């Protein structure tokens, strides 16, 4: 049995809003329900199972054509002290393409009174034979699109 491969991807978005202002949205139990009210064209559908807080499960279906089709995500952790959120893919998606573990992390870091950076990362463990296949497919795209969307929600509410 040959060693599992670990891969990390990282995206950052500078924002002219305080780390609180941006954490309040990422940590908002009602963020999940707002998601099409933020990223149209992405989702065919989005079932939510729970309160919207830690332990909530998202069933996500994308518009016919593009990969993956479906998958389920679970809110694993919110830490208001560190402004750190973790979201794990628990079923479908890449997990049917030899990925044994896929975890999104969002860290909102202060850079002075009225500004912060959104540090989004993804860590995955993949069976070494599938690395050629999945490495081109797992991109920041999803977390970049969330960082952009949240950023432009907040800058319009603060302005
Ligand atoms: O912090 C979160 C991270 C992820 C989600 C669920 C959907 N995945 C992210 C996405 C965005 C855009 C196109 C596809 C997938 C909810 C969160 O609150």
């Amino acid at each position: 049995q040959v060693s599992t491969v670990t891969k990390v991807i990282h995206h950052e978005l500078e924002v002219a809003a305080s780390a609180d202002d941006i954490w309040t949205v990422y940590s908002w139990p009602g963020l999940a329900k707002h998601l099409p009210d933020l990223l149209p064209g992405a989702f065919e559908k989005l079932e939510i199972i729970g309160d919207g807080g830690v332990g909530t499960i998202l069933d996500v279906t994308f518009v016919p054509g593009e990969f993956p089709h479906e998958y389920k995500e679970k809110f694993i952790l919110v830490d208001n002290e560190h402004r750190l959120k973790k979201v794990q893919m628990i079923e479908g998606g890449y997990l049917d393409l030899g990925v044994t573990y896929y975890m999104d992390t969002i860290h909102v870091v202060p850079t002075g009174k009225d500004s912060c950076v959104i540090k989004s990362s993804t860590e995955y463990h993949v069976k070494p034979e599938f690395v050629k296949i999945v490495e081109p497919l797992i991109t920041t795209g999803p977390l970049a699109a969330m960082a952009d969307a949240i950023s432009k929600l907040v800058l319009e509410h603060k302005s």
